[PDB]
């Protein structure tokens, strides 16, 4: 009754995406899908127009599911003969939608973490706006002065700052963020943690960046005091600012069960460290949530798995883990279901997640999880299923459920 | 015959520092020491002049050992009634000396890592110059335009970049780095890895910061090709650039035995994550090495342990781990010894490190390491020694050795 926006992708994830749709989704669910092909080739052909069209379609319809895509760089420009080094589609969509990207591991009882203390999941809430990701940078090739100016819109004295006099070359960068965006990030994070009844931590480096990072600290503190502190206390949870240095140490030590609000760059980096620590990138989920909770975009917290695609391309069997991709579909459909008051669709999504977990906990799993259990040296082919075998096995149990 | 420059510090580390000197160093070694008290109180009193004097003394004499110090922030300004929010002494010294800070864990056979894959130490080489640590930032409180200008020193068109038009407040920041400093960082890292015969990785985000981070990538690549590639290949090692996202995942997965060159901020953050993953900050070493290897500053890879100092202040027994601090002294004295051709001093330093490791591997250890072995819930007072008991035990075995 509502529509689901689908964004097709690249390389190994695109092949798996087709299998997931045809095997675990379309046989059981009839939902109207608006489709956008975000393959590298179609982005180049459409001069990246598909990307922004897809983003606006998610805003219109309320829910999107996205397959991993290639982010061009020098090598990719050569590989595909790109017209331009097109921007990351993820940055474009997240820019258009706004919001915070919540990343969380999927834990199976029988798959150990790499970190021995980790008992419960940790959620990273990544601020998907500003800083490095909309920065302007340049190489300095001659002697000269880098300075910044702030120019008030009502005339009156521009403020100037001399940063550096280069003599023998270097680099320069400026970046910004906004009160509006920081306040939206804070609200998303307080709301997420409150719904979970988990505590909340914000990491910054305000110790060095007294003004830039101090703005994050002050905005979260203001918002906690005004709007959330009483509700948090009543639920037996709390919010705390932490020095980024201390926070990464805490994360190693802690058993989990907290929400961790991260600035754009820290969320990007620490999410991968977290994912890998929990066992595998194939078991890490990602959901962008707009401020208010009414628009989401769900994806796997990993890329296109091009190393595996290379093996796929030369006819070799691959056991890349489809679980995060499937959970993208289940959580997107669950959001679609709730808006639509469709309890049977919602129950289907829960049931598919349940059988995936049951399947793995009983010993049927892809090679990455076999490795977490046995160690890379000790796994043999009979210890795991290939990707299609894993998905076929899941559909079997799904059909009895 | 040469002189050792000593920089006294703050809180818990200052108390331990005195005990280390009096118990494990001065009874066995006669080296001239030039002393600088970098306590919070003496930095305030001298308007931070002691800090820069101490730094220049290290440059003059070639070797410094430093105790952890307080870096002022808003709360510390109130606590000590500081005249100003003085800059981090570590940033000041590292600024004055130049160089790369190499951070490495001390592994004991019987103390497990938190990360189950970790077998050998990892060395982080932190670039101790530029980026966030010499950046200019500001809060924007009115509508206005942030722009950057590059002004060539030979007249002729300034290059201008419009970054943002603020309407409802935000933040702005500019930062730089230099070709000279990046090239010194690269050389330190290639040399360090080559002497170890370990491979070398550089992490960047050149995927987003094409110019700023691309400069790091290009400089290391240029230097490898010109100066190190053949020597690395001949030793069976290599150098590789890595996306920071991939690199933190690699670090979780890998058994260790590589050098990891990190930009200023990444080195700061990832060093603490690494340290904690290996078991305890009390077992992480830090050495600043200038480009050429002729000036060093050695310290513990941790702060003043103020949480423990708080307990110390109210007469409670503390078991803070002195090992990193002692290794600061041993590695500083070893550098002093090599310059001076003093083989007996060098052998003493090696012997003290040896007995510290032997002491722990036989079950005599501070509370942090007991916790790594037994789990926090299961440790009881008889499982560990307090700090002085640990140091006294070490001196005992040292005396028979
Ligand atoms: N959201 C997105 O659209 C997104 C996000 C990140 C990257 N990317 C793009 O994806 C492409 C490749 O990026 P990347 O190699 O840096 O990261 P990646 O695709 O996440 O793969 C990195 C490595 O992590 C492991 N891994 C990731 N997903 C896995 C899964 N489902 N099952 C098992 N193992 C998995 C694999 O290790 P082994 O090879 O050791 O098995 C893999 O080679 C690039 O073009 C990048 O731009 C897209
Ligand atoms: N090089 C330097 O001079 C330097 C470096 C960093 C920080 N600092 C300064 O040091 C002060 C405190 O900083 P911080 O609390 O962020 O970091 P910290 O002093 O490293 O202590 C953080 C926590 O790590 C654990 N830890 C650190 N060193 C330890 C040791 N030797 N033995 C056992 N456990 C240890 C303790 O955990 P538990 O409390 O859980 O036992 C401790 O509270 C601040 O004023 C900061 O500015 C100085
Ligand atoms: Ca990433
Ligand atoms: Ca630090």
């Amino acid at each position: 009754t509502g529509v689901l926006v689908e964004l097709d992708g690249d390389e190994m994830t695109r092949v798996i995406w087709k299998k997931i749709k045809e095997t675990l989704i379309f046989p059981f669910v009839n939902v109207p899908i608006e489709y956008y092909d975000l393959s590298m080739e179609n982005r180049d052909k459409t001069e990246d127009r598909v990307t922004v069209e897809a983003a606006y379609a998610i805003k219109k319809h309320g829910v999107g599911v996205k397959c991993a895509t290639i982010t061009p760089d020098e090598a990719r420009v050569k590989e595909f003969n790109l017209k331009k080094m097109w921007r990351s589609p993820n940055g474009t969509i997240r820019t258009i939608l706004g919001g915070t990207v919540f990343r969380e591991p999927i834990i199976c009882s029988n798959v150990p973490r790499l970190v021995t203390t980790w008992k419960k999941p940790v959620v990273i809430g990544r601020h998907a706006f500003g800083d490095q990701y909309s920065a302007t940078d340049a190489v300095v090739k001659e002697p000269g002065t880098f300075e910044m100016r702030f120019i008030p819109a009502n005339g009156g004295e521009p403020k100037v700052y001399k940063v550096f006099d280069y003599k023998s070359g270097g680099v320069m960068m400026g970046m910004y963020n906004t009160d509006d965006s920081i306040r939206d990030f804070a609200r998303s994070c307080f709301e997420f943690a409150l719904a979970r009844k988990w505590p909340l931590y914000l990491s910054t480096k305000n110790t060095i960046l007294k003004h830039y990072d101090g703005r994050f600290k002050d905005i979260f503190a203001e918002m906690y005091k005004a709007l959330y502190e009483t509700k948090f206390k009543t639920c037996g949870i709390f919010y705390e600012h932490r020095l980024i240095d201390n926070m990464v140490a805490h994360c190693m030590r802690s058993e989990g069960g907290y929400v961790w609000a991260c600035k754009n760059y820290d969320g990007d980096v620490q999410s991968d460290s977290l994912a890998q620590g929990f066992g595998s990138l194939g078991m890490m989920t990602s959901i962008l949530m707009t401020p208010d909770g009414k628009t989401v975009e769900v994806e796997a917290a990993h890329g296109t798995v091009t190393r595996h695609y290379r093996d796929y391309q030369k006819g070799k069997e691959t056991s890349t883990n489809p679980v995060a991709s499937i959970f993208a579909w289940t959580r997107a459909l669950a959001h679609r279901a709730r808006v639509d008051n469709n309890n049977t669709l919602l129950e289907f999504t829960q049931r598919l997640e349940d059988v995936i977990i049951a399947t793995i906990e009983a010993g049927a799993m892809t090679e990455d999880l076999a490795i977490c259990i046995k160690g890379e040296k000790n796994v043999v082919r009979a210890d795991y299923l290939n990707t299609d075998e894993f998905i076929d096995a899941v559909s079997q149990r799904l059909k009895v459920a």
